[PDB]
């Protein structure tokens, strides 16, 4: 048994739809063999796979980060524009691949238009700096009448791309990063890049790099220093986080979203420390611009020989428990709708991805596709403050883990309330009772359930045993929604009227 | 019109009663002619004014910070213990007075016992350091069988004082402070002092100095550095704040509690930054160990010649609007009960005080005595989260200032719920409606109101025109409390059953 | 030192014991003499500093005709102890040490202590504190900084190591 009050007037904030974003890097088969495959039977006249375009549209992803990621820190944007014959073959040192640059930024913008997503464009602050930053903003965003804007026109793109949200480098704290910078070095270059980019186009927003991970030795110190150097010129700070079940401990694995919650609260605290230090009236928000499960494919990737084109890297095949954790992570993002305004599932196609493709073959939906789709489609509106009483358990790394992870989202324009709920219990159903007194005349529309008896079960191109059904038993009676949440399940309880 | 939800299950936290603390420094007439006046007809056998004792007892002040304040940073504790003929006369550089040390720490403990308060003892980290800190803890807290513990016994105090909560110096960031230290110098000495004090007595708690105020050029930077140095060894970080109506703008004056709210949130954020940087499981809380209105007496103090005994310093005479702002400050502390665990109204007697005395004459209650008394007496229990909807106004320094400042405290043991509310509206009454469906079988006990037509009206020894009445009109009907909050009023609505 | 009735009982914070000081440095010198050992005397650079260091050298090593040397004579020790080798504090890098100092803070105080001690008696040798052990996060960095501050005034740097068969 668990209870939950769903009070209309106790609100966190309006969810920014950009918390349902994603990310495509020039990494493995995300681009080549992912979004772009000339000669595929489903390829359009520009070589983009139509099957992938439809799977992305169904997720309703509003914003996609591009082109990296570790890749961007050694990338020259000019190498991927203009006539293909003049584009050089480069050694991408991030993923030890030969990048042909057959796709560059203008082709990516063409693809993004087809899936209805805006692009969160990253600039190289590893091997490059402020001049390349201003020039790329000019190329993308200035209408005409300067060398770089007229160049974009000459390249076939008369109207500017008008990119709103830009990343100031990638993962710059990382010792594995090309052109790694200390927090002071990064803060200074990000400050100076931010300034010139906004002088080209004052409508833009900027994201500064956080720590690449909660475990970095420079964690928190990094964010504080970076924001100390950039606060007045930037708009968001990023967080990156990946999880995995490397010790086959499901109960501990499903509690990992409690860590994500702490990580978010910690980074918000740092932003507000620096706000106070600066006496600024502006609040900095968070872009959780890499998050996912990532671990299954680690051993396989070690066998890949360097210097091929589009190697099959980071091709995790997700299972059911991974979808439950993804569900918990999504609920965690919604719970912080007040301060997390952008988030990117890393990544969208082939690479640690909800959508997988085969060459000259089908595209299919991983287990994790489903909770992400449910969250994106039904989780628009205002996140309500959860008041919950749940039983709890202890695991290896966490204490007082609630069996219930849940939040309700109220969409006043649709007159809908959606309750997202995971039951982490490995043995028992949870009988949820939700007090819905504040929602007069609301009834149950549907109760979607993602469940499977084997947590290690995956989907594949040949079959999908792990798929949602609508046989949830949620029912309204006397201003109370009662629902059985099966053991180890993701639940979407939709209410309306 | 304003509304409120009063839901038992939407809780901030149990209120720590030490938020109703206060503070006595060896400053002006706080001690000499305040708590202690051997010539006075109402002095007890030990020279303590009995009338003052009764006035403090009625406030139910659980904890009193002592002996400073700026005084402590040049003070030698040994100068105030043992036979009076061996206690030296000292130049107190903080307040340019001659301190006789006729009262020292043992006599103050005797006084505190009579008023039912524990003592939050400050140690000198200005002219002194770690050796004096360990020795003072030993003297106060170690039972016997060492030089300092046996000394305390010889001085007439067989049982240890067993002081729980100690301040590591005072306002060390201030350029006006004796033995001012930078944040690093202070962090280091505080860390080393904390260690030795806790090795003497591991039951104690330590408070590290925050900034002297929110306007210091080292604000926030200070707290971060100090906590970076002390986190694992201390329990609380302090905040100090004073307010004043130096431009006769009541609308703007009463909004100042919103700034206190942001100040608290900012310092919470710093503590949580450092928690994350250290990967600590421990949460540091706040000790708001100086707060009040202070401004009225500034010009008079400028005429006091140096090197008298007990000069009449800091003798603010408070008016009605000061009481309203104090009420808003109290509500602001209650609404941060989750993280503010100690607070000290600065100061308790004569010095910016709710209680004033005259030599050989009466003791009387200032305007601010009343809201302090109501909060202390009726504000024990669990602070509830208000979801208020209130009309708002703009002032010079603030936007969207709610006319209603309010919170409810639920005391399960007494089965009482108390609503504290200020109406800041300078012209109109506010019709408050509270949804109390969550509380069954409750009724209105009384509705206390503090109001006066003239915001500049003061109390005095001769007469007290500013006093509470109990003719508020709050009534409880079908699970709704409806009350009229007069213009410019402090209100205490007590519910029971 | 001095008459036992005037020696205070102290809380030793290192080992959480009550130290009676029934044995102090003069009695230890008497014991050392019986076993045929010289003494490598350590000075407190935790809660104390350069003044106490010079005064202790003077008390132990200066023959007579000053307050501290004549004090030692009054305490029953006419001939100076003439201690050759002294430690400038103990394990000052340890977070568990009373009056822990960073490598710079320690280097500076050790340098200034070394100077005054050698001005009292230039025949002495000084040992500066190394790391408490090879596993300290400040290992090697400590020794380098400390020697950078003290090199010309000291003679030895210390190392500490313990071992155990815990597996």
């Amino acid at each position: 048994k668990a209870t939950m009050i769903i009070e209309k007037d106790f609100k966190i904030a309006e969810i920014d739809k950009r918390i349902y974003g994603s990310f495509i890097e020039h990494l493995g088969r995300a681009v080549y063999g992912g979004i772009y495959e000339p000669g595929h039977p489903q390829a359009d006249e520009n070589g983009f796979r139509q099957d992938v375009i439809e799977l992305v549209k169904e997720l309703q992803v509003p914003i996609i980060r591009y082109p990296g990621g570790n890749f961007v820190s050694g990338y020259n944007w000019e190498d991927g524009v203009g006539p293909k014959e003049q584009r050089p073959r480069r050694l991408d040192l991030a993923w030890k691949s030969v990048e042909t640059n057959e796709i560059g930024l203008n082709e990516f913008m063409d693809w993004a238009k087809m899936v209805g997503a805006e692009v969160n464009m990253a600039v190289n602050l590893g091997t490059r700096g402020i001049d390349a930053a201003r020039n790329l903003v000019e190329y993308c965003n200035h209408p005409s009448g300067s060398y770089y804007s007229d160049l974009r026109i000459a390249h076939g793109y008369k109207e500017p791309h008008k990119i709103k949200t830009w990343c100031l480098g990638n993962e710059m704290d990382g010792p594995w990063q090309i052109g790694h910078k200390t927090a002071v070095e990064y803060g200074r270059i990000a400050c100076e890049a931010a300034k010139v980019m906004k002088w080209v186009d004052p409508t833009i927003e900027l994201v500064v790099c956080g720590s690449s991970n909660r475990n970095m030795p420079t964690f928190a110190e990094w964010e504080a220093t970076v924001l100390d150097h950039t606060y007045d010129h930037v708009d968001y700070i990023s967080l990156h986080q990946y999880y995995g079940n490397r010790d086959n401990d499901t109960a501990n694995y499903l509690a990992l979203s409690l860590e994500m919650d702490d990580f978010i609260r910690s980074v918000v605290a740092i932003a507000d420390y620096v706000k106070a230090k600066k006496r600024s009236k502006k609040t900095i928000h968070l872009s959780f611009d890499e998050w996912n499960v990532w671990y299954h494919s680690n051993e396989a990737d070690k066998l890949i020989e360097p210097w091929t084109v589009a190697p099959p890297l980071l091709e995790d095949i997700y299972n059911f428990e991974d979808a439950l954790l993804v569900g918990c992570m999504l609920i965690t993002l919604m719970k912080h709708a007040d301060r997390v305004k952008i988030a990117c599932l890393a990544q969208l196609v082939n690479v640690i991805a909800p959508i997988m493709t085969e060459k000259n073959g089908p595209a299919w939906k991983q287990t994790i596709y489903y909770p992400f789709m449910h969250a994106s489609v039904y989780g628009r509106g205002v996140a309500l403050h959860p008041v919950i009483s749940s039983p709890k358990y202890d695991s290896k790394d966490f204490t007082d883990v609630p069996y219930l992870e849940s939040i309700a989202v109220y969409n006043e324009e649709k007159e809908e309330v959606t309750i997202f709920a995971v039951n982490r219990d490995m043995e028992d159903a949870l009988l949820l009772e939700c007090d819905v007194r504040s929602f007069e005349d609301y009834r149950v529309i549907e109760h979607i359930v993602l469940e499977h008896d084997n947590v290690k079960q995956t989907n594949s191109a040949q079959s999908s045993p792990v798929v949602p059904h609508r046989n949830g038993d949620a029912q309204l009676s006397d201003r109370k929604v009662s629902a059985t949440l099966p053991k180890l399940s993701w639940n979407v309880i939709r209410l309306g009227k």
